[PDB]
DNA sequence: GGAAGCGAAAGTGTCGCAACCCGAGAGAGGAACGATCTCGGGTTGCGACACTTTCGCAACCCTTAATACGTTC
């Protein structure tokens, strides 16, 4: 991981400073370029530039992979390297996974929920309290909070 | 990267069919010699197709991993 952050680098720098001055914001989990801004019609040329960068830096050991390019807007999904971003601007896990956590803590009520499952949802809800800490709040009001209690544990 | 099988893709040879040629022959006419149409080989050109070569998909995962629960690369 670090031998991988290091060799891109220059990449990452050079990236930054192009996208910084057209008004876009650039990160990197060290495989997915996430380029983002307000205004319209400005990441056209965005691939272009990290095909005309590669091959000045890497040569062509290193390349994109054009099946993975992918532009997208508010009409359509929105996630990040695995976090929805809504139409209100926030980050979400989605509603499938939402609604599929509310299955899960439903099972649970009933004691439908085995030990392998009652895990996963453990790790599950600590995630989503990573990620969504309103979530834990609606699903305490929804199955009420001695239930959740129960389902978390005590220290 | 690439077993083992196998099939795609492209190039090359081959082989049968058509088209024609050329000598032999029975004998039309009409009064003889041999016109004319056919039989039997033989040659050549051509194109469909079989055969030949190369490439590429992707087993396994090497001695050599860790093992609370979840996302991400």
């Amino acid at each position: 991981p670090v031998i991988s952050n290091f060799c891109m680098y220059e990449f990452d720098n050079r990236i930054h400073a192009a996208c910084k001055k057209v008004e876009i914001t650039y990160t990197r989990y060290a495989d997915d370029l996430t380029f983002s801004s307000n205004i319209p019609d400005v990441l056209k040329a965005v691939p272009s530039t990290l095909e005309v960068l590669l091959k000045d830096l890497f040569g062509s050991a290193l390349r994109l992979n054009h099946s993975k390019t992918v532009f997208s807007s508010k009409a359509h999904n929105r996630h990040v390297t695995g976090i929805t971003i809504n139409n209100e601007e926030t980050l979400s896990l989605g509603r499938d996974r939402k609604r599929f956590i509310k299955h899960l803590i439903n099972q649970y009520k009933y004691g439908l929920l085995d030990n392998e499952d009652k895990a996963y949802l453990i790790g599950l809800l600590a995630f989503a309290s990573h990620i969504e800490p309103s979530f834990i709040t609606r699903m305490n009001e929804k199955y009420s909070l001695e239930l959740m209690e129960r389902l978390r544990g005590q220290r």
